[PDB]
């Protein structure tokens, strides 16, 4: 089931809290270089999608396997296996250096176990996280952790802090 | 007409033997990837910039002007559009996100390249070959393109001046 990486410095913030606060610091990003962001391996398609905000240092990683359309048919749909998505700043590496990193890794939900098949186009999950994220806009993200926590256990939630997450065997804390 | 510009390192080089040094440092069924679209800037298939750092060393360029990538759309990957300069050497810097490409070492840069080459041409444009040979390190079409160029100014300067020789012409500048 899903499993939380977090900074010491968050470890009082409920993940609702820490989810907007981190949107609102990477913002909302025309379409060009500055703003596509990266797959790995690429161009369309990877083991790991990264973007850099315009606005801050903060930025993401989206891992598992998947795949964006660009211009086929249903147009602009990220799609495939979502496993990861690792919050942070100042992002590293890509294509030729094997993998994106996070020069500092705020906080990651790993396991996450989402699945969108292309025929959803834009209104699948995986979709709708991932582009949330790169618009500066956690909900959907939000939404979905919220579900993979109250089925380990009805009593944990998006409001539990970090640390009650850790008592709970979800969460695992992290230097700062 | 043509300008170049080159770092007093190459002074002595023939145009010629620098761009097979080059390329052999560039180096030469490979699965199109991150490591070898190389990037438009600001892109991502469009720009005033194309450039691309070598997967076997820290050879790159740098291709300026106005230019446009046909991806999958007609006809299927063709680079088009203006070409005016290839700038060669090592460690790529910049992006989009910089406000442009750079390299951190400059050798030898090809400037008013005069280069134009319309959608209709497809892949068999003249600034196609160009920019597509030097993506797998084989300068040939640039040095054919280069030669006819600075024979155009005076046909007693070639591919075999000498970078001093083209400065002493009014054609180079050491950088
Ligand atoms: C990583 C490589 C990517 C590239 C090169 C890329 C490129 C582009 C470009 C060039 C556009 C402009 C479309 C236009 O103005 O006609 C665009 C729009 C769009 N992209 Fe991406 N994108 C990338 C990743 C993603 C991802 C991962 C998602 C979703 C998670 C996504 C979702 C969208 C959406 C929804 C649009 C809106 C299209 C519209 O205006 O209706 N893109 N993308
Ligand atoms: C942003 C940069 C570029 C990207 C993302 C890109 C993407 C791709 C991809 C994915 C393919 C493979 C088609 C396939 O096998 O599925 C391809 C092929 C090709 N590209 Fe590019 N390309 C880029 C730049 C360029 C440039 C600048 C040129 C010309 C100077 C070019 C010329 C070609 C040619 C001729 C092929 C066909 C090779 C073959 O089918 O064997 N590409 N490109």
């Amino acid at each position: 089931s899903i499993s939380i990486s977090y900074s010491t410095t968050y470890s009082g913030w409920t993940v609702a809290d820490y989810l907007a606060d981190w949107s609102a610091y990477f913002g909302d990003v025309v379409v060009d270089g500055s703003n596509t962001g990266g797959f790995n391996p690429g161009p369309f398609d990877g083991s790991q999608y990264a973007l850099k905000s315009t606005a801050s240092d903060a930025a993401f990683i989206a891992g598992g396997d998947l795949h964006y359309t660009l211009f086929s048919n249903p147009s602009h749909t990220l799609w495939g296996k979502l496993d990861s998505i690792a919050l942070g700043d100042t992002l590293t590496g890509g294509a030729s250096s094997g993998g994106y990193a996070l020069d500092s890794q705020e906080v990651s939900f790993s396991n996450l176990g989402l699945d969108s098949p292309i025929a959803q186009g834009r209104d699948g999950t995986v979709h709708k996280v991932v582009y949330g994220l790169m618009s500066g806009d956690s909900s959907a993200l939000q939404g979905q952790i919220d579900a993979l926590l109250k089925a380990v256990d009805p009593s944990l939630s998006i409001n539990s802090t970090f640390d009650q997450l850790a008592a709970a065997g979800v969460a695992h804390a992290t230097p700062a």
